């Protein structure tokens, strides 16, 4: 009747690494990816840092034409998805392609393309807008491109819950396999919104840190936090039914056991001040997984480094899980990957379970006095992690929590 | 263990009506919504028609200041949502708010806002980008605005499969209630992309009809079809478990019984020439509903009026359903509402089952010689409709099919 759901591989491009080995190395050792902005001229901006991918392995899978067929938002998903397929030793050729699906979340899609073609419209007129603008820009197209690359004829969609997009995507694929609609899913998220428009937009909202020191801008839970630092990239996971994974002899890396999604229905960008909605989302994940709060050995926080977010998030972790469970935010390393956050953080959490190590929150040196969660900083912590959760809480009130079980 | 899922109300703004009465009456008397473009200066464009909402009842629920928190894409969903709540006699106050959720699909989100704010960033610099830009423009925000309006603290998300976005949203809420995760869902789609940039974008793709005669531009299945006509607006439905509907004494309008979603994985900008993916999507809906091809009494087609689409779509309907079943595309009335298409077309289908009536395909006078489906045109058809389906097939390969059962 119900299926267990297993992770058999994943792939990633991020500001701290473009392979599994490099990614985990950064997390284990403490190599951050925040630095000065180089993708555009930022002299008139108040923000001067971001977590860029400054070594994208374009030549591994793409040729020169591909920089024009695809916006970066699609390029990152495609790279990560191929890496995930390779990592899983998945042979696309031997699958029932009708039971093989794709979900690629994105917050904003090909925003660089939109911005550039809008400007070109106003200055040269409509006969001059490029024919593939919308195929490259629309937020659903990455998922279609991934489906085309691997002949996935099953489910194909995108999901948008802003910062929660990837968490909900994985939860959705999770539910899809658990209830027998698919046997294999490539799922995750991608974002490439380090652009003048997207940065100006979050700057106008006051959500971005203006701190000049790149070692001090993304400091989740810290006393002196003053906004997030935008990152970019993609993470993609291969999920399978346990049955399907075991019937081809896959190496199983981990298991997805719980998913909870709620809505603050409070305010458009401001999170609930005591994390009321987050509280319910964590409980729903634990309930589906049928575990108790005490079994949660690690929490990968949303932890964006905003004054309001960590107040309520700490408050919510404490009310459900207590003040002993280790908590860290890797947005201190990767920046805030927006719609890709969840995907990359699911990988962080899976790697943490496999390597018996809670990565630290980088940069953070002193936590606010009202924050009661056991925020890990200064150095990560060695321990057994049988179960873990990863939080995301987007603009528009979207709360999403994933619960994972270590594979034994 | 499994719940039945029932429709208790619905709301709509569209180019043919802003109430279920006006909207239907349009379908019954052959009044189309296609006309000259008035929203912007289109003199340099090759396309001069669209299906605009030129009588939006803004004063019913809003005030002038609301244009500052909401782009039209949000405004249309919020109106349609309040109308659906009214139609269903739903007291938001008396619900278990944690089992009440919202899904609002959109293909492009608040593209007008993005376009305008991009231009202003270029003319005047980043100090001048408006604080509310992203909260108004990001495609997930409409779903969050609806959740805030009604205190929905359950599931909240947005889904993006381009032209199938609303079908997938309703399929999703359907599955959410069927499997016991929610008891009540407001679900549908919205779009407001009749803007210079979005129009220029589809024009450059070549997907838009350039026919001068508004009366002849959106002509699904017709031998002279030459592209679609963009529309705008929102359809929202209230879905409830049958059990929850009955306990409060609600009037049931219809029932959702089947959902199928596949992917062509063929080409980004054109459907499979033989509709192979559409074929499988229809079968999956019938299988979940546990009905036979003979029990389908009406097909509300995707039927965009694109040379490519109706070839494969007719092929697909014939190959699974035969040449007898009545088929019509209401995009001949409403235009192509993109991400809102499925929501509005679900309403069309539900209404057709309640009036015993298949609306015609307007404008269409002669079908292509190779098209074998029973395309209803010239006039509608009186008949019993115990079951129906509604198709959407979007750019990127996304196939989605909803199967509905008449209520008695
Ligand atoms: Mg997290
Ligand atoms: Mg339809």
């Amino acid at each position: 009747k119900l299926n267990r759901v297993v992770v058999t591989g994943y792939g990633v491009t991020s500001p701290i690494g473009n392979t599994p080995e490099e990614f985990w190395n950064s997390l284990a050792t403490g190599k951050i990816g925040i630095g000065g902005i180089t993708k555009f001229d930022h002299s008139d901006f108040d923000v001067h840092n971001a977590a860029e991918i400054q070594d994208f392995p374009f030549d591994k899978y793409f040729v020169k034409k591909d920089t024009n067929r695809f916006d970066n938002y699609s390029l990152y998903a495609l790279y990560a998805a191929q890496e995930a397929v390779n990592h899983a030793n998945l042979d696309v050729e031997a699958l029932n392609r009708d039971r093989f699906g794709v979900i690629v979340a994105s917050g904003i899609g090909g925003i660089k393309e939109i911005e550039d073609q809008v400007l070109r419209l106003h200055e040269k007129g409509p006969k001059r807008v490029k024919p593939m603008t919308l195929p490259k820009a629309l937020p659903n197209m990455a998922s279609g491109n991934v489906a085309m690359r691997f002949g996935a004829n099953g489910v194909c969609k995108s999901i948008n819950t802003a910062c929660s997009s990837s968490n909900d995507a994985i939860g959705d694929a999770f539910r899809s396999i658990k209830f027998g609609f698919q046997d294999v899913m490539l799922v995750g998220g991608t974002e490439a919104s380090i652009t003048p428009f997207a940065i100006a937009g979050f700057q106008a909202l006051t959500a971005l840190s203006t701190t000049e020191d790149p070692t001090r801008a993304s400091i989740p839970f810290d006393k002196d936090r003053n906004g997030f630092v935008m990152g970019e990239g993609s993470g993609m996971l291969v999920l399978e039914s346990l049955e399907h994974a075991e019937k081809r002899g896959a190496t199983i890396l981990a298991e997805v056991v719980g998913y909870g999604n709620t809505c603050d229905a409070y305010h458009m960008t401001s999170p609930h001040p005591e994390g009321q909605g987050a509280i319910k989302a964590i409980k729903l994940a634990l309930e589906e997984a049928e575990i108790s709060p005490e079994q949660v050995a690690y929490v990968n926080a949303h932890g964006t480094s905003t004054p309001a977010n960590e107040k309520g998030e700490s408050g919510a972790i404490v009310a459900v899980l207590g003040k002993e469970v280790p908590v860290s935010s890797t947005k201190s390393f990767t920046g805030h990957l927006l719609g890709a956050a969840g995907a990359v953080e699911a990988i962080v959490t899976i790697e943490a379970m496999r390597h018996n190590f809670v990565p630290m929150t980088a940069g953070t040196s002193e936590v606010s006095d009202y924050i009661e969660a056991n925020v890990v900083y200064g150095q990560g912590l060695e321990k057994e992690i049988p179960y873990a959760i990863s939080n995301t809480f987007g603009f528009g009130g979207h709360n999403a929590v994933l619960a994972f079980k270590r594979w034994e």
